[PDB]
């Protein structure tokens, strides 16, 4: 029986730019494309995952609909509140937000509120893993690595009222002892910025994602996102 694909997608900044911005080749996508992908994954039939759904599909070999795709926004920013989920909302998408929780704590404007987070969570969004205070885990010792996904899960959890199992590494950087630490923390999936679709054969702690780039038609996207 082939091994499943999932095609796990990075976003990262959705907004309409700065004065400042547009003067630099930057990686925002404008919301209006953001929206034009969204409604060509839709027309296509596609199915939106939740975490919980690609742990089970990559795990018992098998996926909920023909076409299916995890949508994942990094660094828990507040474009993903004022734009972003809107968006997903008008197409009934569900997508998953990898949280710094450091930065919710801290109660910085730049970032998702737990507030905000809870009222998300009952229309499909889902919040994960992405560390306190987003080191370069590689850098980092095994005790700090630990203390770094460990305390950021346990505030999840709490807060949220739930069991996160997705984590995201900051940059996409690990090596051996920051998957073996997720393994032990109970983490069940783990996304990287390795450029590809996603499978098992990756690694459940070190997926593939396909990075979202700001030229990306809704055309070129959805080829990019067949197996
Ligand atoms: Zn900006
Ligand atoms: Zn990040
Ligand atoms: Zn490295
Ligand atoms: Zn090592």
């Amino acid at each position: 029986e082939t091994p499943v694909k999932i095609p796990i997608l990075m976003y990262h900044a959705i907004h309409v730019m700065s004065p400042e911005e547009t003067a630099n080749a930057n990686l925002i996508v404008n919301p209006d494309l953001f929206d034009q992908q969204l409604q060509k994954m839709k027309d296509e039939g596609y199915y939106f995952l939740s975490p919980e759904e690609v742990y089970r599909a990559l795990s018992n070999n098998e996926l909920p609909a023909k076409k299916v795709v995890w949508l994942t926004f990094d660094d828990s920013m507040i474009d993903f509140y004022n734009v972003a989920y809107p968006i997903l909302k008008k197409y009934d998408a569900k997508a998953t937000n990898n949280v710094i929780t450091g930065l919710t704590e801290m109660g910085s404007a730049a970032n998702l509120t737990l507030k905000q987070m809870k009222e998300m969570k009952q229309v499909g969004m889902s919040f994960q893993d992405h560390t306190v205070n987003h080191p370069d885990l590689e850098q980092a010792s095994p005790d700090v690595q630990t203390t770094e996904m460990k305390d950021s899960k346990d505030y999840l959890d709490k807060q949220l009222n739930q069991n996160t199992i997705a984590i995201a590494y900051p940059s996409g950087r690990y090596n051996d002892t920051t998957l073996q630490i997720a393994a032990r923390l109970n983490y069940k999936l783990g996304v990287t910025t390795n450029e590809g679709i996603a499978s098992a054969a990756n690694g459940l702690l070190s997926l593939n994602r396909i990075r979202i780039l700001p030229n990306m038609s809704p055309e070129n996207l959805l080829q990019t996102m067949e197996p």
